[PDB]
């Protein structure tokens, strides 16, 4: 491993409706074949989840994903998709910034056709640590978007594998 990232799971905002009236939505975040997941909230399309997932990083090139859906006595409908690309994070990380003031602001990250950011996303330090907020705009799904919080964990060492 190269190391963790807390992805800090902090609400929906205006997801879809699966249930009539409303929706009981959760969160699967996946990298690669590594999966977690956030708690259900029941009949909510504005879930303050609040669930730190931690997730052990081996590639930073392979997306961050994440999936929305109802949860449900018989089929799970899906409340959209989206993913994210922690190699920004990671380059922050990389330089070694040490002893600044917190939410010392370092990279931003625009929104584009490709990625899935709903506004510019920060990467900033607040001491030791790397952190980025994100605004995801969910694909697939007529309304909703997840917002989160990163934070990098480094593995210490020990060194030379
Ligand atoms: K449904
Ligand atoms: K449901």
């Amino acid at each position: 491993l190269v190391g963790l990232v807390k992805v800090r799971v902090v609400r929906g905002v205006n997801l879809a409706v699966r249930d009539l009236r409303s929706s009981d939505p959760y969160v699967i975040v996946r990298m690669g074949k590594q999966k977690l997941k956030t708690r259900v909230i029941k009949k909510t399309t504005n879930p303050e989840w609040n669930d730190e997932l931690t997730l052990s990083i081996e590639d930073p090139a392979v997306p961050v994903r994440l999936e929305v859906y109802d949860k449900d006595t018989f089929i799970d409908d899906a409340m959209g998709n989206a993913e994210l690309d922690i190699r920004p994070l990671v380059e922050v990380v990389k330089m070694k910034i040490e002893g600044v003031a917190d939410n010392t602001v370092v990279k931003k990250v625009v929104p584009n056709r490709q990625n899935c950011l709903a506004e510019e996303s920060t990467i900033y330090i607040s001491e030791g640590k790397v952190k980025q907020d994100v605004v995801l705009r969910l694909r697939d799904v007529e309304c909703g978007e997840i917002e989160l919080q990163l934070q990098w964990v480094d593995i210490p060492g020990s060194k030379g594998v």
